[PDB]
């Protein structure tokens, strides 16, 4: 019987995994979304500000020069998103680990 009404001690301490859990769970989520939303961002000024030239150059020298530039930019930018998202997931696999 001892051990019996001390059996019930699952109950709280299964309650503490799953709201833990959720804890972990909601916290990676808000950095996900967070970090989307700054990569988006970082889009958008870019793209803005290469377009903000590219609107008046009608030079091609200058024109294609631009676009180079604003590529680069959205390149270095892509490699940033997407070695994020791949170690956010391996970064959140380690934390369920």
């Amino acid at each position: 019987s001892s051990f019996l009404d001390a059996l019930g001690y699952l109950g709280s301490l299964i309650k503490d995994f799953k709201r833990r859990r959720f804890f972990l769970n909601k916290a990676h989520q808000r950095i996900r979304n967070k970090l989307g939303v700054s990569f988006a961002e970082r889009r958008s000024q870019i793209v803005s500000k290469y377009d903000r030239k590219i609107a008046s150059a009608r030079k091609p020298a200058i024109i294609v020069k631009l676009r180079q530039r604003k590529e680069k930019a959205l390149k270095a930018l892509d490699k940033m998103r997407v070695r994020e998202e791949k170690k956010m997931i391996r970064e959140f696999a380690t934390q369920a680990a």
